[PDB]
């Protein structure tokens, strides 16, 4: 007789809501076609034009929503769509405003008792730039009373501004290293300027001496974290590439203390899929950056695991109200 596995048939609908840059990227396509393998799950990718120009009432329906902010994304709308349709939300939307502010990110990490660099916030009133309390010496700064000896790190308050400066002490040749979002072959450049920036609000923080690499961590729920290291952008300024122009990736195995950081970051920020940075310095591991939704690129295993985990999260959560058989 018939061998056909009969249609469910109410599929659980997973909606993907993000800018087309992200929704159509290779890592996204790899992960979604694997999620589509789940018998009871169908993936609806929200068109960018819909997201941008249609009110939320005409956005397609879903049972589970994967949505995340990137440049130009209408987060207000994503949030009103979530309130309207009450779907199961994978990466919390309101947390994503906070993730855009480095002050908020650091406040959350502090409150969760996660090791991060010693730091101070200089808020500059754009109309009274002199008022703000900053005192600068040759090899130090004083922000809100607290003192930072060069080498120190200076970060724009907006987490979406990647113009992070690190200041060299007199004995290292002076000047600064200017980090910026990498296009081209440079990740940073030397500058002879020794005085800190004079407009804008910044976080000043202690420089964590590492071995010249950054540990990049990518979570998929609290019990899964992939890690790899990359050359610190402040080092050569040169991006290292391999055979095929792919950046070079150093091996990392997270220790127990670090697996717990990943578990806590994932939950504290309410982002199932979450990328953050670790600085392995002085026997410990400091989080310096939390970026929210992020895929690993060019890893078959990560694609398989990510899709398997997300798929299972959806099933576990929504199978019961649908009366779908699942353990
Ligand atoms: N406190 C620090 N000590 C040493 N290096 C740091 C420190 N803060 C950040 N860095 C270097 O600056 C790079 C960029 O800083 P990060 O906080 O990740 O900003 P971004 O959001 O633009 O990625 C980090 O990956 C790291 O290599
Ligand atoms: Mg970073
Ligand atoms: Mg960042």
């Amino acid at each position: 007789g018939s061998f056909t596995d009969s249609p469910p048939e109410r599929q659980i609908v997973v909606g993907i809501c993000s800018m087309a840059k992200k929704s159509k990227s290779k890592p996204m396509k790899e992960i979604l076609e694997r999620i589509s393998l789940f018998k009871y799950i169908t993936v609806v990718v929200f068109e960018e034009e819909v997201i941008l120009n249609e009110p939320v009432e005409n956005w397609p329906l879903c049972d589970c929503l994967i949505s995340f902010h990137s440049k130009g994304f209408p987060l207000d709308k994503a949030v009103a769509y979530a309130k309207l349709r009450n779907p199961f939300v994978i990466n919390d939307l309101n947390m994503q405003y906070l993730i855009q502010d480095r002050r908020e990110v650091y406040s959350i990490l502090q409150a969760e008792g996660i090791l991060l660099p010693r730091y101070a916030i200089l808020n500059r009133d754009p109309n009274n730039p002199k008022e703000c309390n900053l005192i600068e010496g040759e090899d130090h700064v004083e922000v809100n009373g607290e003192v930072f000896q060069k080498p120190f790190v200076e970060k724009p308050v907006s987490a979406e501004d990647h113009n992070v400066y690190i200041y060299y002490p007199t004995s290292a040749g002076g000047g600064s290293q200017r980090l910026f979002r990498k296009i081209g072959s440079r990740s940073s450049v030397y500058s002879p300027e020794s005085n800190v920036r004079k407009t804008g609000s910044y976080i000043y923080e202690e420089f964590m001496p590492t071995d010249g690499t950054d540990v990049k961590v990518y979570t998929v729920g609290p019990d899964y974290a992939h890690a790899e290291a990359r050359k610190s952008p402040a080092l050569d300024g040169k991006v290292e590439r391999d055979s095929e122009g792919k950046e070079v990736r150093y091996p990392v195995i997270l220790n127990a203390r670090e697996k717990l950081i990943a578990w806590k970051v994932c939950l504290a920020f309410k982002q199932t899929v979450c990328g953050f940075d670790l600085l392995r310095a002085n026997g410990q591991s400091y989080v310096c950056d939390v970026n929210g939704f992020s895929f690993v690129k060019n890893s078959m295993k990560y694609y398989d695991d990510c899709a398997k985990i997300l798929g299972n999260i959806v099933m576990r959560e929504l199978a019961p109200q649908f009366h779908i058989p699942w353990s």
